[PDB]
């Protein structure tokens, strides 16, 4: 047992490891049916994962919203990085995506409803996520109507951008991230935008839209190909088909913007 402030856990009760984090589900040690998730450093890739939990601990202090995992306490020191955030008992949305294939178009509606909730918080506070994919949208149960939320996770790649720069970091999955993005130029924050594009799509027909078979063949996919245009299956609804249309534009100022994003009719009751 293992005690980060008022909080603790065993490292029997893994969640999971990537290269740059380790969770493991804990308690609060006082009420023991407070649960959480404790992220840890991956020693395997030790300066990179002190560094990205660092970073993330710096963005999600200053984040509360529904749609975005909770940061309840952290602790970092110079050799060693706790987050404890809130425990999200429905797992992540590719492992759902991989047991459904494909989702409805209502239930991409109310997952999308509540991404663009959480990316309203992140544009008005000058956000940009730099890794939205299905593996950093986390579902939890937490009594009203469609109950199941979705939460944004892993920040570790977040940064503020100031509303008249561009950020040029490398980073990201290259399967989600935009082309400018690949492509080594200057973006901004409608980067995520195009990630959320292909969510949606990945959510629509089990694919992404532009398929290669490395990070480098899709980039030069996008250096070739100046027009971009997504196969969308003919029964789409007409929303939806423009939605889509809108936020995988390859220029990033032919794409959709916030506003147009949040207020889409796509995302209306
Ligand atoms: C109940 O089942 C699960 C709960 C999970 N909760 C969190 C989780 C992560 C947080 F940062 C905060 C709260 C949480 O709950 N993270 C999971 N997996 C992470 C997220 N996707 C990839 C994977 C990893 C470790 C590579 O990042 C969970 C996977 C689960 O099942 C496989
Ligand atoms: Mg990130
Ligand atoms: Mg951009
Ligand atoms: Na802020």
């Amino acid at each position: 047992t293992e005690t980060v402030g008022k909080f603790e856990f065993s490292r029997k009760d893994l969640i999971g490891h990537g290269a740059f984090a380790v969770v493991f589900k804990g308690r609060h040690r006082e009420k023991h049916d407070l649960e959480v998730a404790v992220k840890c450093i991956n020693k395997k890739n030790l300066a990179k994962s002190q560094t990205l939990l660092g970073k993330e601990i710096k963005i999600l202090k200053e984040l509360k919203h529904e749609n975005i995992v909770a940061l309840y306490d952290f602790q970092e020191m110079a050799n060693s990085v706790y987050l404890v955030m809130e425990y999200c008992n429905g797992g992540d949305l590719a492992d759902y995506l991989h047991a459904m294939r494909t989702l409805s178009e209502d239930t991409i509606r109310l997952f999308l409803q509540q991404i663009a909730g959480a990316m309203r918080l992140l544009h008005s506070k000058g956000i940009i996520h730099r890794d939205l994919k299905p593996q950093n949208i986390l579902l939890s149960n937490p009594a009203n109507p469609n109950s199941i939320r979705v939460k944004i996770a892993d920040f570790g790649f977040a940064r503020y951008l100031q509303s008249n720069m561009m950020a040029a970091t490398l980073c990201g999955s290259p399967m989600y991230m935009a082309p400018e993005v690949i492509m080594s130029q200057h973006y901004d924050g409608k980067a995520d935008l195009w990630s959320i594009g292909t969510i949606v799509y990945q959510c629509l027909t089990g694919k992404a839209p532009f398929q290669a078979s490395s990070p480098q063949d899709l980039r030069l996919f996008y250096e070739k190909n100046k027009t971009l245009v997504p196969t969308i299956p003919a029964a789409t609804s007409a929303p939806l088909r423009q939605l889509l249309l809108a936020l995988l534009q390859r220029n990033h100022k032919d794409r959709m913007d916030f506003d147009e994003f949040f207020h889409h009719p796509f995302l209306d009751a």
